[PDB]
């Protein structure tokens, strides 16, 4: 029971899922869902991801379908008591660049803030912790509550939402 629900049309695939997710697969007392949709221009192919918290089995599936939305599984390090869930991976665009994905879940929240961004490569690309620790400095998003993100170059834009709720689910969406 990994925290995968379903990969169907984003239209069903939104932040609700995955805050049900988190009690139906719930792995350990801290679990990470996530839901991000492929609406970017091309089947995303898996290169290579990059777990440091959020340590988990599978979560980089072959090839992902455009208009559509995906999940992503991770529990604690120790596994029972731990860091919240953190983790960064990479999907190789059709187009000739790589959607670098970042997300950062600490458990001492209230000292350490909890900045998430998204870039990508101008091509193929890893996701490793230099890259990581690189961008996060760049978008300090601690998940404001309803809708937040950043515009990307290359003429393109991806829409995100969390929330400081502190055990709180995280969707991202590509919109042209």
């Amino acid at each position: 029971s990994e925290l995968a629900g379903t990969i169907i049309d984003g239209a069903s695939l939104t932040f609700e899922v995955l805050d049900k997710v988190l009690g139906e697969l719930g792995k350990v007392s801290r679990k990470i869902a996530v839901g991000i949709d492929n609406e970017s221009g091309g089947t995303w192919t898996a290169l290579n991801a990059y777990f440091r918290s959020g340590t988990t089995d599978v979560i980089l599936p072959e090839v992902v379908p455009n208009t559509k939305a995906l999940l992503y599984s991770g529990r604690k390090s120790s596994g029972p008591v731990a860091t919240g869930a953190v983790a960064a991976f990479a999907y190789y665009m059709s187009n000739g660049n790589t959607l670098g994905v970042m997300f950062s879940v600490p458990f001492d929240y209230n000292w350490y803030s909890n900045w998430w961004d998204v870039k990508i490569y101008p091509g193929k690309r890893r996701a490793d912790q230099g890259m990581y620790e690189d961008m996060y400095y760049g978008n300090p998003y601690r998940g404001d509550n309803g809708w937040y993100q950043k515009n990307l170059g290359y003429g393109l834009r991806m829409k995100g939402i969390m929330t400081s709720a502190g055990e709180a689910k995280m969707q991202i969406k590509i919109s042209r």
